[PDB]
DNA sequence: CCGACATCGCATCAGC
DNA sequence: GCTGATGCGG
DNA sequence: GTCGG
């Protein structure tokens, strides 16, 4: 991907702008709408000479135009300058920085006067259990993952969950299973040939209690019968500094919609997209859960069977592709 | 013009 | 107390 | 805010 010094004051200006809309004025699809204009442009090979230039960019319309254009004239933007400067705004849209902490939360506490970490230490009273646990680690949690220390991490899960039930099949997606350098967090796709769509529950229970036998799990920000989501740490060693606090999810997925699963939690995002495209065209309907055929009215049969990543590609006549190669 | 922009598990709130 | 809505995160 | 039926 091109270099950031090419447009990269126009991204980070339209994902200040998605920032506030999402934390501050509470207006998702706006958030969403500069996210996409911000990737779309982040993806252009050229410097952007205007705006008529960019609205030619599939998600870039003509307020957006307008916008780069007092950009590039001017080196700013009126509107979000001022909101910057704004210290109820810019507080708001801060506090949601805090895992847990959404844009009611966050909106809630400046009106009472809660602005900072600072204040948030001084009221754990006034903060749920997810909050408290987002707030412990805060700078943690805005840290990334390198692929050796994923690698590492990755070793613990399986290996504890084997050792819970040798016929477990856990499988750690995400970014990291395309091959990526870094994660964001670890997301474990859990299932047992005993957990079916229609048979019988603690499978998920076993494994979280191990891992936190081990000292793996410290922390519980939510916990079901499907869902798990916390945090581990990887041990450190004797007199080394010790490792940041990682966010984990780990979900358990009924046998026969495990490798749906696993492909659609293993993206990206925009193969997806394109896999559930040509799926339709070819006569498939396919979501996280399972690939069903289309009728001709357009009325979903019941779940076609899948063993394998492979078996989805095969029913919609698609070599099968690498998770490294998976980026689109 | 004006609706879509994904959907759901879990924690917690709000209403009865 | 139970049931549905809301907030949040992914 | 942007797209498109
Ligand atoms: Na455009
Ligand atoms: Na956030
Ligand atoms: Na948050
Ligand atoms: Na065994």
């Amino acid at each position: 991907a091109p270099q950031e010094t090419l447009n990269g004051g126009i991204t980070d200006m339209l994902t200040e702008l998605a920032n506030f809309e999402k934390n501050v004025s509470q207006a998702i699809h706006k958030y969403n709408a500069y996210r996409k204009a911000a990737s779309v442009i982040a993806k252009y090979p050229h410097k952007i000479k205007s705006g008529a230039e960019a609205k030619k960019l599939p998600g870039v319309g003509t307020k957006i135009a307008e916008k780069i254009d007092e950009f590039l004239a001017t080196g700013k933007l009126r509107k979000l300058e001022k909101i910057r400067q704004d210290d109820t705004s810019s507080s708001i849209n801060f506090l949601t920085r805090v895992s847990g902490i959404g844009p009611s939360a966050a909106r809630k506490f400046v009106d009472e006067g809660i602005k900072t970490l600072e204040d948030l230490r001084k009221n754990e009273d006034k903060l749920n259990h997810h909050q408290r646990i987002g707030l412990k680690y805060f700078g943690d949690f805005e840290k990334r993952i390198p692929r050796e220390e994923m690698l590492q991490m990755q070793d613990i899960v399986l290996n504890e969950v084997k050792k819970v039930d040798s016929e477990y099949i856990a499988t750690v997606c995400g970014s990291f299973r395309r091959g990526a350098e870094s994660s964001g967090d670890m997301d474990v796709l859990l299932t047992h040939p005993s957990f079916t769509s229609e048979s019988t529950p603690k499978l998920l229970h076993q494994v979280v209690e191990q891992l936190q036998k081990v000292h793996f799990i410290t922390d519980t920000l939510s916990k079901g019968e499907t869902k798990f989501m916390g945090v581990c740490q990887l041990p450190s060693k004797n007199d080394e500094k010790e490792y940041p606090h990682r966010r984990i999810d780990i979900r358990l997925i009924p046998k026969d919609q495990y490798y749906c699963g696993v492909l659609y939690f293993t993206g990206s995002d925009i193969f997806n997209k394109n896999m559930r495209a040509h799926a339709l065209e070819k006569g498939f309907t396919i979501n996280e859960y399972t690939i069903r055929p289309l009728g001709v009215t357009g009325v979903a049969g019941e779940p076609l069977p899948v063993d394998s990543e492979k078996d989805i590609f095969d029913y919609i006549q698609w070599k099968y592709r690498e998770p490294k190669d998976r980026s689109e």
